[PDB]
């Protein structure tokens, strides 16, 4: 019912990627965290992991983050909606390699963040130029 | 395919000016091009002093010949803007930190353009 705010934890879905743990944050060059591409709202997110990536993601590809247990249900619904048999097969491959290691590292960071207050998690996990 | 890894391109992302980029392998997916079918995307790294990367639709990519192309791309994007609000935003001049980083990307892209493919791939791939 409410708009996400800076610091909220979300799952993000990018094509070719498993659902990914993120935090809504302000774009450091645009100084906005939500905007209209003007009727389709996006939010700015940073992707947890070892690499500090960020992106503008459409509202419909974001799901509020409660914990890693949601990942099962998100994947089942992505599979039971995959149009082609070819994408269904790609979705059923257990994630592996550097992709898996970066995703598991992202899950650990997001679960630490989920147990902090918003003001504390913004201080700790916001990417900043260093 | 219209581009190979190491090709310099301009990328259009909503809210951003046309931005100098290099086509590159996604470090996790290992691909540099893919279908989201019949709608091709390419993976790019945005020049500048912080590493950013994205998957961009081919229709939002233009081969990078030189800085002089920018105002041409901007004029064409403004004619095509879906709404007058978006048009007006495209016509406002860039400044502040966004422009400083844009100019950083223009320097590295010209520098990268002035060295061979495998030369540029070595230094600029993060």
């Amino acid at each position: 019912l409410l708009k996400y705010n800076v610091g909220d934890l979300v799952w993000s879905k990018v094509s070719g990627y498993p659902w990914w743990p993120c935090m809504v944050s302000a774009d450091p060059l645009l100084h906005s965290y939500t905007k209209l591409k003007k009727s389709a709202r996006q939010y700015h997110v940073q992707f947890f992991g070892d690499a500090p990536e960020r992106a503008w993601i459409f509202e419909k590809s974001l799901v509020a983050f409660e914990g890693e247990g949601q990942f099962e249900k998100l994947c089942q619904e992505s599979a039971k909606q995959a149009p082609t048999k070819a994408e269904k097969i790609k979705l059923l491959k257990p994630i592996s390699g550097k992709l898996r290691a970066q995703w598991e590292m992202g899950i650990v960071q997001a679960e630490e963040a989920a147990s902090m207050s918003v003001e504390e998690r913004k201080a700790k996990f916001t990417f900043l130029y260093v």
